């Protein structure tokens, strides 16, 4: 497969459950300076089997993914999946988001956006009655397009972490790759140039943020990126192994420009092409490579009784200090005007 | 101090020790792919105390080198310094190697250069006679001028790690940061703008590799790096914060641009006014911030009697993925036709 795989055992599923148990005993919130800063050392009494592999398959040249089956989740002490994300930090949920960031803590500095999910980093996806057929995490009987997570933002995740609370019915996740084996030289070079526009997605709009959150200045750098997007590289890096940078539904040639078009055109038909499934169990966790890889979520009927579909989410970089220019007053939470 | 320090216990620097004893009794040596794998796990088993001050200090915002002093060092033991870097793996210092590899393990992801001490990843700093007027490491009576690391590559180090094995008389490696206080903002404006050629040190060059290493494709990277460097800019990212890329002696500017280089004489007027020492006191160890400080190292008469100063180093980048272009056929070890 073209992700890497992990499976816990009972014992190692248990030992970790157990340390997130205790985090969150001890710590107030996820999201909370002392846990972020604390999260990445106390990852390190993770099952050392685990600890190997992320080390390990972090540093692998092919995988679009690191999956890690097998977290015990317990529907009962859950509780009813969220009606909205905004109340989405529920009890039943708490230790499986602190259990999220401890794997997060073995690949990177995680954070969030000022813009999105009220700047929260722990952010939720489930579907919103209503927003059905939206462009954003919560719909459902429309296709989530495939994706560069954040690709309008220079300091989009070099990770995006999916933790599976629940999901009844196997609605897959999609990925695809770089289409290296069809795609043709002229077609790359131009991909490889800075003649491509990509704007912010809508769930960085105030509309689906929290009415208290309106007033935050980083909408207003939202605002720029989608007003006056400057041309950008969809591939970089590499050209026998290229950084993916696009979005299916926000990404667009500059303008007048019919050779970069073209090459766009033909990426999107080579992308829904070679997209595949990877289903995420009640328990998965999927760390996508955001550089690899795009990724979306295959269209499904919501339920709306109470066990739908319920996803954790984080972005995770590589590098915090690569985005300070965005540092919104805090180094976690990204964002400018 | 505009750096961040941590003073190992006796106790925590006895298990430190210890730990690094152990991995050179189990591995065969330092640069070997299974200890490059494993050093970053095996990490997790240092003292916590020195994880938790690894794990903040790289977030935190100011300091231009994380410093962690009190490793113990026995002369006796350690045995003559080497009188070239060539024959510098002695029994004596392998287990500091391992050291050294182990506290990098905390920062990131190790790698090496194909056209520098033949592709070794523990380099050595130490002074070579006959060698004591030159631009490289080796030197001695001349002052080492202040440097970003490997400034000329796209993929030079995030971090650089230098450990004392001993220092007997004191010299003091140099450091400067950006000099915020005293750039005006046209002559900043132009620093950001990519019209600055760096080219690449002699380190690299065929003469300071052993003659079988010679035939590497790799040189061949180096010398188009020399002959025809492409216009960067010295200063990237946040205004208020930016990081740095520069080397006193292999820096200019773009043919003809008289504006680029007078931002450039400014900037090395007001990096020398402000450039300040650090003594790496044997067993000390400091990983210099690529990014956010120049650094070298002060004029001082070598001995050539056995007990010159003489340091272990490693490169590390926060993203091995960042450089893949130039995985020289290995991962760790950097370089290009
Ligand atoms: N093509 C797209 N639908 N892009 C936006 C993807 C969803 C977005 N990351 C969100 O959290 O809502
Ligand atoms: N300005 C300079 N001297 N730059 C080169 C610095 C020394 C180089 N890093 C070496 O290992 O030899
Ligand atoms: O629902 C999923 O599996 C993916 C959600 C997502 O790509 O959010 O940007
Ligand atoms: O000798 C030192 O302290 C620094 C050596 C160095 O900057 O090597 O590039
Ligand atoms: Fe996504
Ligand atoms: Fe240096």
């Amino acid at each position: 497969r073209p992700w890497s795989e992990f499976r816990l055992t009972p014992a190692e599923a248990a030992a970790a459950a157990a340390l997130a148990a205790r985090c969150a005993q001890r710590y107030d919130e996820t999201d909370g300076p002392e846990f972020l800063l604390d999260a990445p050392v106390i990852a390190h009494e993770l099952p050392r089997r685990l600890r190997t592999f992320m080390a390990r398959a972090r540093l692998d040249a092919w995988p679009h993914a690191l999956v890690v089956r097998g977290n015990p989740v317990d529907d009962a002490a859950l509780g009813s999946t969220p009606v909205h994300w905004r109340t989405a930090r529920t009890p039943g949920s708490r230790p499986l988001s602190f259990l999220l960031m401890l794997y997060a803590g073995l690949l990177g500095d995680v954070f969030g956006w000022a813009t999105q999910q009220d700047g929260r980093v722990v952010t939720d996806v489930l579907p919103i009655k209503g927003g059905e057929h939206t462009l954003v995490s919560s719909s459902s009987r429309q296709e989530l397009g495939w994706h560069t997570e954040d690709a309008f933002s220079p300091y989009r995740a070099d990770y995006v972490g999916l933790l599976s609370l629940r999901n009844p019915d196997g609605v897959a996740t999609t990925l695809a790759g770089v289409p290296l084996d069809d795609l043709d030289e002229r077609t790359l070079d131009v991909l490889f140039q800075e003649r491509f526009l990509i704007r912010p997605d809508d769930s960085h709009l105030q509309v689906n943020n929290s009415t208290a959150q309106q007033g935050r200045v980083e909408f207003e750098g939202i605002a720029q990126a989608a007003d006056r997007p400057e041309p950008v590289a969809i591939l970089t890096g590499h050209r026998a192994a290229p950084h993916l940078r696009v979005d299916g539904d926000f990404s667009a040639p500059a303008e007048g420009d019919e050779e970069a078009a073209a090459a766009l055109g033909t990426l999107r038909k080579l992308i829904d092409a070679s997209l595949y499934e990877l289903v995420l169990d009640q328990g998965d966790v999927a760390f996508i490579d955001n550089r690899r890889a795009v990724h979306g979520r295959r269209a499904f009927q919501p339920r709306y009784d109470g066990r739908d579909r319920w996803l954790k989410r984080i972005n995770i970089t590589r590098d915090l200090h690569r985005s300070r220019k965005a540092w919104a007053g805090d180094s976690r939470v990204l964002g400018q005007r």
